[PDB]
């Protein structure tokens, strides 16, 4: 029935609304220019430093701790609303667990997504904003790991996908049976099912003259892989150069054993 995953469709933005401070409704009215709302722009040392009065040590290093933070929060966040997903809580324990791990990364790239123009990042809940060029400009080997990021979130973007239709679409992401390690399949199978069903149902109601964008959402998700790929490489090459750099204990968790 058509109804029952309009319903679900509902229950599922809900949680998602609750279960993330920031939105890309919110996110895109702070970017597009929607006065109170506009954030600090940090392009240089000087914007960065000026910031910590406006906004709540190596330059780089302490970049990449605010995005450790930043990404401990996420999972947080993205744990609190795989909860709230029919039937999650009730899978075998050991698989709830699996599901998040490889789910949060492809997650937090979405998610980023959102804050995500060409330009940069939104930062400190849309309080402050990060430029592209800046965040390249941190030396070797930290400048380059920002920018993959940006590079889906512009293809991306053009999907130009509402809140409701990514609150379903990552709920598919999660409950996914592919996952290695699963100890059983049969029945996140079943609900990603219904999740797709939703999604279907969603993306042509909300996008009846997108065409093919089922499909096309579906897709990038190959994308999405592909980041996570390149990411652990990154980061493992971190922990190497830089001995003197703590590891967060649920980062680590979710990061290693991982494909
Ligand atoms: C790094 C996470 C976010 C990138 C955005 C901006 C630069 C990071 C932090 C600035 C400080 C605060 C912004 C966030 C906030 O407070 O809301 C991307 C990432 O996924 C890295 C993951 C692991 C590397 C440790």
């Amino acid at each position: 029935e058509s109804a029952d995953l309009r319903a679900l469709a509902k229950h599922l933005y809900d949680s998602y609304i609750k279960s993330f401070p920031l939105t890309k409704a919110k996110a895109r009215a702070i970017l597009t220019g929607k006065t109170d709302k506009s954030p600090f722009v940090i392009y240089d040392m000087n914007s960065l430093m000026m910031g910590e009065d406006k906004i709540k040590k190596e330059v780089a290093i302490r970049i990449f701790q605010g995005c450790q933070f930043r990404s401990v929060e996420a999972v947080q966040e993205i744990t609190e609303y795989a909860k709230s997903i029919p039937g999650f809580v009730n899978l075998d324990l050991n698989d709830q667990v699996t599901l998040l791990k490889y789910g949060v990364h492809e997650i937090i790239y979405t998610m980023l997504a959102s804050l995500m123009n060409k330009d940069g990042v939104l930062i400190s809940e849309g309080q402050g904003f990060m430029t592209r060029e800046f965040l390249k400009s941190l030396r070797k080997p930290f400048g380059d790991f920002m920018e993959p990021k940006f590079e889906f979130a512009v293809k991306f973007n053009a999907l130009e996908l509402d809140d409701s239709d990514l609150a379903i679409f990552i709920a598919v992401i999660i409950l996914s049976g592919d996952r290695p390690g699963l100890l059983n399949v049969k029945p996140i199978e079943d609900i990603q099912d219904n999740l797709l069903q939703a999604l279907e149902l969603q993306l042509k109601l909300n996008h009846p003259e997108s065409s093919q964008l089922f499909a096309k959402l579906l897709q990038k998700m190959t994308d999405l892989r592909q980041i996570v790929t390149e990411h652990v490489q990154l980061l493992q090459v971190i922990k190497k150069t830089e001995t003197d750099m703590s590891l967060h204990p649920l980062l680590q968790e979710i990061y290693k054993d991982l494909y």
